[PDB]
């Protein structure tokens, strides 16, 4: 019983290692968004913008 | 006839070892069914199940 519960566990397991796996990947894409997004601001801050390309 | 009353002991233990091997055979396969209800609680105590797997 004690080992078909430790299999059990290792399956367990390794769909919490999947899970966090998709998030992290998902939090990937989310960073080069806000990089990118943050790289936007600051291009926009330079005073010379006029206001159409703002 | 003290001969004949251990015969008659003697028929009625292999009857009684009988009665115990049928039974021990039922209660290991009730063994086996709780052993795999076992995995599976421990399989649905996952996150990772939403709800139709539960």
């Amino acid at each position: 019983a004690q080992s078909r519960g430790l299999d059990v566990a290792m399956r367990n397991a390794n769909d919490g290692i999947s899970i966090a796996q998709t998030a992290e990947g998902a939090m990937n894409e989310s960073t080069s968004i806000l990089q990118r997004m943050r790289d936007l601001a600051l291009q926009s801050a330079n005073g010379t913008n006029s206001a159409s390309e703002r």
